[PDB]
């Protein structure tokens, strides 16, 4: 088959896994599906929330290219928010984990019991779309739209300072401050103090993003790998960068394109983060099996020991490819990332292309060819990919008026700002 054929073959089979693979009291994103039914902690409604922020942003996608109606989306985004607005929320900030069942905690470690303020992040981004999407709608939509507008401006964003210059990651109502994760970059994180800023009701002064996630200017450095420079202090991966999903994460709303602050160019930064991950697969050191540039691409995922943050280098390539790392790469290297799932699907489906897509991760070298999913790993391909295609969440984001402030608050520069124009004096 053709690129074109794969392509949508490939983006609805991925986009199902928000849709028939969702948790259906909720219909939230699981953390996990395992096509075998077999599950270690008994977990399978178990929902994440970060994971779900992703998803939401997949049904605007399902909604626009057919693989649902907009009456099926609609339903089960007021189904979602339903869920959300009666789930547990610490300072407006929902945990890491819900109970798809009952809209309860999960901890994800036992002091993490609260507010989990990046995968809150992560469901904002993701709900702003949906509320730039049916603004315009009916009255039904409408009113979801003013529903999503609410669980925004609830976010206490401001709270999770502990009136520190940074945000923290978590808070608890009985654990407090103790799993004491002040966010300083460069790592995933961004888009929690782009929303932070934007936020209407309970925002950030600028001095948190530029002391606390910038570092006062040491979140600037410059790793060169393979002729490509990174230009940002990528936390605990100064030779090759992190795992690459730190490309994707924060840019499926937040549109990298002339995206550009006195830290970095974050298009260029994006860019080079993909090109020296696939280069280290090509170079392939380790000499693993199946490494090429028809294969590449190393992230974050399940791993043939548990699960690990794969990346570039000697010590963290532990020869498992993981498609969503060039496949949500999309938009930066398309004819690249293409090349991937040309042989991915031609040449291997019948091991690694499942009901819900490509699955989580594979080894040749080890023969592992596990049949289980992630939401976080799914969510950004269809995401990524439809942004390559159309710019559907890129447009949809950008155009908050809060996300134009928010930006404006915190000196970056985009194409989507809209520039007030002043005479000379006044
Ligand atoms: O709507 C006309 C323009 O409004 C603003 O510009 C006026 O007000 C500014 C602040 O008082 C002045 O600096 C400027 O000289 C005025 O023309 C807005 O900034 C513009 O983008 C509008 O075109």
């Amino acid at each position: 088959l053709s690129a074109d054929s794969i392509f949508n073959i490939v983006e609805e089979q991925t986009f199902q896994y928000f849709w028939d693979g969702a948790e259906p009291v909720s219909g939230m994103a699981r953390e996990r599906y395992h096509v075998d039914g077999n599950y270690p902690e008994n977990d399978m409604n178990v929902v994440t929330s970060g994971g779900s922020g992703f998803g939401v942003m997949a049904l605007l996608v399902g909604i626009e290219r057919g693989y649902i109606s907009r009456e099926q989306g609609l339903e089960r985004l007021m189904k979602i928010v339903s869920f959300l607005e009666k789930a547990d929320r610490f300072h407006g900030a929902w945990p890491h984990w819900l109970y798809g069942e009952t809209g309860k905690v999960k901890p994800f470690g036992q002091k993490d019991n609260g507010g989990d303020l990046v995968e809150t992040s992560f469901m904002i981004q993701g709900l702003l779309c949906v509320r730039q999407y049916f603004a315009n709608g009916n009255e039904q939509e409408k009113a979801l739209a003013a529903r999503i507008d609410q669980l925004w401006k609830a976010v206490e964003f401001s709270w999770y300072r502990n009136g520190k210059n940074v945000l923290y990651w978590h808070w608890s109502p009985n654990y407090k401050w103790q799993m004491n994760f002040p966010v300083t970059g460069y790592n995933e994180c961004l888009i929690m103090y782009i929303l932070a800023a934007a936020s209407p009701t309970h925002g950030i002064p600028a001095e948190v993003y530029h002391e606390g996630w910038a570092k006062s200017g040491a979140i600037k450095d410059s790793i060169n790998a393979y002729g490509h420079t990174l230009k940002l202090s990528h936390n605990f991966a100064k030779e090759y960068g992190g795992p690459l999903f730190w490309s994707h994460y924060s840019y499926l709303g937040l549109d990298p394109h002339g995206l550009k602050d006195r830290y970095a160019d974050y298009w260029e930064n994006n860019l080079n983060h993909v090109l020296i991950n696939r280069e280290w697969c090509i170079q392939n050191p380790k000499h693993y099996k199946g490494y090429g540039p028809d294969s590449w691409g190393l992230t974050a995922s399940y791993s043939v020991k548990g699960y690990a943050a794969h990346a570039p280098g000697e010590n963290n390539d532990l020869g498992v490819i993981s498609p969503t790392a060039a496949l949500s790469s999309m938009p930066y290297t398309p004819e690249y990332s293409k090349q991937a799932m040309v042989h991915w699907y031609n040449d291997m489906r019948t091991k690694i292309f499942g009901k819900y897509g490509f699955y989580d991760a594979f080894s040749e070298t080890e023969n592992w060819y596990p049949q289980q999913y992630l939401a976080i790993d799914q969510g950004p391909i269809v995401v990524m990919m439809e942004n390559y295609r159309s710019g559907l969440l890129w447009k949809l984001f950008m155009s908050c008026p809060e996300v134009q402030a928010g930006l404006k608050k915190l000196d970056f520069q985009s194409p989507y700002l809209k520039l007030e124009h002043h005479h000379h004096h006044h």
